[PDB]
């Protein structure tokens, strides 16, 4: 990618660009009747997410850089990031809803709605705990784009992982500005970055168990998967 | 009331640099299978009980209660161990330096399954250190930040809230280190935060290379101490 545009964006210009780009925010197209099974709460959830997964497609090709790659580098990254990006976009919307994940407008589930299904309430206490960091840092929606974006770019990343890097510290640079921007002191913005950057770790570890447990989910034979999100667990093994 | 929060930059790199492990060799003979996984199990083994000592000297760490302290070695153990395996391996491009006289390429991990796609994202992590010129400093920065970090959001109590405020306070001051570090060396404050991001960035392979390692660590339970098997109960 080189001569990019990506690289040459302002730091407001790569927010303006983040922020056209975002997915809609989905609604469960049933209500569960009460309570949830296994079988109600996992057909919820990978209904819900297949259908953010075509969202989540469109939403990649308009990241800066991220169309500078080949087909198959793109598909890598997504492969690689696509439940991380999920968890993200869920401990956002469930920011102002303490003790409560927002699946949807319409699924709002505390930690209790996990215990119907092997492994969950552990998962919804790690995902409650970082929407909870995320509510104490009062993160911003301009932070959270940055953050979607940088998963997008880094989670596969181990010319083009070279352009992957300049893509990721222009990137850098932008949460930087935003936090001059808000009049944070050089001391605050370093340890600000660094404090995301640390949660970005946390993301990486629930979708490795989220991943470990879809797997299991699929040998059980509990819902159907469609063949997109089957594709995406054959690329994790 | 924690002394970490009072050290300076150097006063902080002084301490995690006195607190490094011995440098170990490995002591189990050289069949060719049973004997990879024995090599590296009775290595790790005896690499933890030497992490946990060095664990009691990272700054902010004693202040944590016992149950803390087990909870943060039990999450970060593994992370602990490959980021010492990436540092030592970098001036050995195409090879993992498990111990002075224990240096394997990729190749070695087929008598193994699931082992050659560790070492290739084990080799590739070294590569990146070694393209970036990690210093030791720098280094000992991020062990520690492993440490503190990797357990944080899977303690909740009154005592746990007052735990995790303490290990922030403790990971802005390493935070502040890496910078001043960086600094020192006479990056621009642009190249300062852009090389903060990427060792942080890195930090989220590590994980994932520790979540796949604990994965077929449980499963080929289904050689190993007593020590190794308490350690993979947390990880269940
Ligand atoms: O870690 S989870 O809680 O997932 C499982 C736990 C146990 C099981 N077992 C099922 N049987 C046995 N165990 C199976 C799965 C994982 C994170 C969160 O809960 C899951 C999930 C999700 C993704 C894809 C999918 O198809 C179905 C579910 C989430 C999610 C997040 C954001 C979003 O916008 C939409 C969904
Ligand atoms: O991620 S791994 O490659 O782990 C496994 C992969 C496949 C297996 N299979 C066993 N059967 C089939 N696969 C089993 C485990 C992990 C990283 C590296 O190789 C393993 C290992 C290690 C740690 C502890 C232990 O008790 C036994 C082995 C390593 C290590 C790293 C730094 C260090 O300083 C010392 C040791």
């Amino acid at each position: 990618g080189a001569g990019s545009l990506a690289l040459s964006l302002t730091a407001d210009q790569m927010v303006s660009a983040l922020l056209d780009a975002e997915p809609p925010i989905l609604y469960s197209e049933y209500d569960p009747t009460r309570p949830f099974s296994e079988a109600s709460m996992m057909g919820l959830l990978t209904n819900l997410a297949d259908r953010e997964l075509v969202h989540m497609i469109n939403w990649a090709k308009r990241v800066p850089g991220f169309v500078d790659l080949t087909l198959h580098d793109q598909v890598h990254l997504l492969e690689c990031a696509w439940l991380e990006i999920l968890m993200i976009g869920l401990v956002w919307r469930s920011m102002e809803h303490p003790g409560k994940l927002l699946f949807a407008p319409n699924l709002l589930l505390d930690r209790n709605q996990g215990k119907c299904v092997e492994g969950m309430v552990e998962i919804f206490d790690m995902l409650l705990a970082t929407s909870s960091r995320f509510r104490m840092m009062n993160l911003q929606g301009e932070e959270f784009v940055c953050l979607k974006s940088i998963i997008l770019l880094n989670s596969g990343v181990y010319e083009e992982k070279d352009h992957i890097h300049r893509v990721l510290d222009k990137i850098t640079d932008t949460l930087i500005h935003l936090m001059a921007k808000a009049g944070l002191t050089l001391q605050q913005q370093h340890q600000r970055l660094a404090q995301l950057l640390l949660i970005l770790s946390h993301i990486r570890h629930m979708s490795n168990k989220g991943m470990e447990h879809l797997y299991s989910m699929k040998c059980k034979n509990v819902v159907p998967l469609s063949d997109l999100l089957l594709e995406m667990l054959d690329a994790h093994r």
